[PDB]
């Protein structure tokens, strides 16, 4: 158990500035801030804890208030004393997460540097898959130790107390602790970090350096009009109770939308084979299949996908403008995907129609402030060039080489034909094979997705490898080496442990075994995509234009840029993102703007 021995709390400037001296002459020393909310924005500083050394650290409370909670040095003071150590960028900093940390500092003018160690970070690039990468899976992994959960000394549920009314020594053991064993971690991993160049490159210029470009991206946020998705939902509204009719009137009385409830009594009963469509989705979707001809699974398919849109963006959105900056503020996670991919939640920005209209209106509430215009600066199918690169095959690479769509020119191969005759569904058929073959799917897969027979779809498989021979040598090669070691690498090294690439488990090992083709690639482009960011927050931050980097979805950046200085800047972008990153895949960055994000997009 953790008393109140441990760890000392500190409530004079004699015992804060001594421990300032100490702090200064040492190697590293464990950071970490305690507030009264998640929300980092407008979050209150109520603490801070350090720690020299194992077992040795301390807790400083600046803001606790609760009924006579005993004198604490001001917030102020403390920070002014504090400043000096935080923004020395020689002052190595170790820390759990500290892109939350590094803004909450922000919210006093202090830029914390020295931001050199993110324990979340070197836990998940020593292996993104071995569990949670939080402190406290941390560290019952790494130290045997269980550590103070949050809900032990702040309660649960809607009485939960925030942080400022908690006691000043159950803070300190909690606050301590965190700094504490986040050392402790450091100590047992960093050494462990060096066994491999790969992981370690990928952590220390990939990784680390993002940690204060992600904290700008998030704070800076997102302007969204709040009435163009009112207006949505109202219409929303009235085309679901309009859809609603429509399916009661094509079939007969009234009757839920739901499927193996009462449309399989409605659909198959006047005719349609037996099984329902399932929301195994992808693969077999019974509704729209019959949509071809049979209104009633049409209507009641653009009915769903109409309510789940209205739900999760439409009335949600407008719920998440923060009061103090009128802005929304997305979470994006650094150490969640398998592959290195930024994750990202509230909103989850990736989860966005594309190819869809009312994916466009939602985007079309993504607006620029007055005299900005969004900018969109996007990696053309990014995947499929770092893939020609990677199987060192001519073909591909020329035809990336002289500008031409790589689906026709793989359609002009496979189906043997001239470029400007390859027709719509041919280059369908060679678009289908070639992301197929990015997630290593099955010839029968591919048929699938292609809606042809078995066979035929081996037929177009066989085709493609004897036209491009280099993709499947390195198919194979990566399946194989993927067994020898047991895992996949980037081409930065980053690396994806596969434990069932020899499962025995069949549909296990095939998982494996379509993860072993697929992380070199998506894990690639990942990386770019980091490397971009990094470069391109370099420049504005030394340069400081009028631009702010506003978002990251998919494989595009999203900015605000002044309308008077979009050229200068679109150059700019440009040439930071295809030629400040790698120069061995052939990258090509499109470069758009407009009034709002869908216009840019
Ligand atoms: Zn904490």
């Amino acid at each position: 158990m953790i008393s109140y021995d441990n760890y000392v709390t500190i409530l004079d400037e004699e015992t804060l500035k001594a421990w300032i001296a100490k702090l200064e002459k040492a190697p590293v020393f464990a950071f970490d801030t305690e507030t009264d909310s998640l929300d980092n924005i407008s979050a209150n500083l109520v603490g801070l804890s350090f720690a020299i050394e194992p077992g040795v650290a301390a807790y400083i409370p600046v803001a606790h208030d609760y009924l006579d909670a005993p004198d604490q040095i001001s917030r102020e003071r403390a920070l002014e004393l504090l400043k000096p150590l935080l923004e020395d960028e020689k002052a190595l900093k170790v820390g759990q997460n500290l892109k939350y940390d590094r803004g909450i500092l922000a919210n006093y003018g202090i830029e914390l540097r020295g931001i050199a160690f993110d324990t979340m970070l070197e836990s998940y690039i020593l292996n993104s898959v071995a569990g949670r990468h939080d402190m406290d899976s941390l560290a019952e992994r790494w130290l045997k130790h269980k550590t103070i959960t949050f809900e032990e000394i702040a309660g649960k549920g809607k009485n939960q107390l925030t942080f400022n009314q908690i006691a000043l020594e159950e803070a300190g053991r909690y606050a301590a602790e965190d700094a504490d064993v986040t050392l402790q971690l450091h100590l047992k991993m960093w050494p462990d970090l060096q066994k491999h160049k790969g992981p370690l490159n990928v952590f220390e210029n990939i990784e680390m350096p993002l940690v204060p470009v992600l904290s700008r991206i998030e704070r800076n946020g997102v302007k969204i009009d709040p009435k163009v998705l009112h207006n949505h939902s109202e219409e929303l509204t009235l085309r679901l109770a309009e859809l609603e009719k429509k399916a009661h009137e094509i079939a007969g009385e009234e009757f839920n939308l739901s499927s193996t409830k009462q449309l399989q009594t409605i659909l198959f009963e006047k005719q349609g084979i037996k099984p329902l469509k399932k929301t195994p989705s992808t693969s077999e979707e019974v509704l729209e299949e019959l949509a071809l001809d049979y209104p009633l699974p049409k209507v009641i398919l653009e009915y769903r996908g109409l309510a789940k849109l209205k739900s999760t963006y439409t009335d949600k959105l407008p719920l998440m403008i923060n009061p103090k900056t009128g802005r929304v503020h997305t979470s994006y996670h650094q150490a969640v995907t398998a592959t290195g991919r930024l994750s990202s939640t509230d909103p989850n920005l990736q989860n966005i129609p594309v190819r869809n209209e009312e994916g466009r209106r939602i985007r079309q509430a993504f607006i620029a402030p007055e005299d900005y215009v969004i900018v969109s600066a996007d990696y053309s199918q990014i995947e499929l060039r770092i893939m020609a690169h990677l199987s060192r095959d001519k073909g591909l690479l020329t035809a990336f080489a002289e500008g031409k769509d790589i689906h026709r020119a793989t359609a002009a191969e496979v189906f043997g034909l001239p470029l400007e005759t390859v027709t719509s569904e041919q280059r369908r058929s060679a678009k289908a094979i070639n992301f197929g073959l990015i997630y290593g799917m099955s010839a029968f897969g591919l048929a699938r997705q292609l809606n042809i027979p078995r066979k035929e779809a081996q037929k177009y498989m066989d085709l493609y490898f004897e036209r491009y021979p280099g993709v499947l040598e390195y198919m194979e090669r990566t399946r194989a080496q993927a067994k020898e070691q047991g895992y996949v690498e980037t081409l930065d090294g980053r690396r994806l442990y596969l434990p069932d690439i020899k499962s025995s488990n069949g549909a296990r090992r095939a998982a494996a075994e379509r993860a072993a083709i697929n992380a070199p690639m998506q894990g690639t482009a990942a990386d770019i995509i980091k490397r971009a960011m990094i470069a391109v927050d370099a420049w504005l931050q030394a340069e400081q234009p009028r631009v702010r980097m506003i978002m990251q979805v998919h494989d595009e950046l999203v900015f605000e840029v002044h309308k008077d200085d979009v050229d200068a800047v679109a150059k700019q972008i440009h040439q930071l993102m295809e030629n400040c990153t790698r120069l061995d895949v052939p990258l090509l960055v499109e470069v758009g703007s407009g009034e709002n994000w869908d216009q840019a997009h």
